């Protein structure tokens, strides 16, 4: 019953310095460009001690399971191979991405009827909203 509340399929419905965010990963251009762009579709599940959180959209499908607090390889949307951990904070999902000398963290709440999704590249940060589809 640990991530009940984040379990469903979420729309994006706002994006705020996405852009600035990846060009602190080290996205280039056109990747920036047409992932920008995208509205993905967010599918969280949980079966048993496994959670999949699924990302639809016209630029990349993706998909990771993963158990909390057990390292994992993540090939990212944008082509980053990654070494990520993903563990439970005070009810926020915080995944930690590790990748040439480079860390990234995303941070997933539930805030009212909203899943709210921050991102941060040291200094800085893109908020990114989802609504239940
Ligand atoms: O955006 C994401 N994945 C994702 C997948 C497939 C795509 F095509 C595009 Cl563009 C993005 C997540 C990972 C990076 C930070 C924001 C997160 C989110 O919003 O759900």
């Amino acid at each position: 019953h640990m991530c009940d509340a984040f379990v469903g399929t979420w729309k994006l419905v706002s994006s705020e310095n996405f852009d600035d965010y990846m060009k602190e990963v080290g996205v280039g251009f056109a990747t920036r460009k047409v992932a920008g762009m995208a509205k993905p579709n967010m599918i969280i599940s949980v079966n048993g001690d496994v959670i999949t959180i699924k990302s639809e959209s016209t630029f990349k499908n993706t998909e990771i399971s993963f158990i909390l607090g057990q390292e994992f390889d993540e090939v990212t949307a944008d082509d980053r191979k990654v070494k990520s951990t993903i563990t439970l904070d005070g009810g926020v999902l915080v995944h930690v991405q590790k990748w040439d000398g480079k860390s990234t963290t995303i941070k997933r709440k539930r805030e009212d009827d909203k899943l709210v999704v921050e991102c941060v590249m040291k200094g800085v940060t893109s908020t990114r909203v989802y609504e239940r589809a």
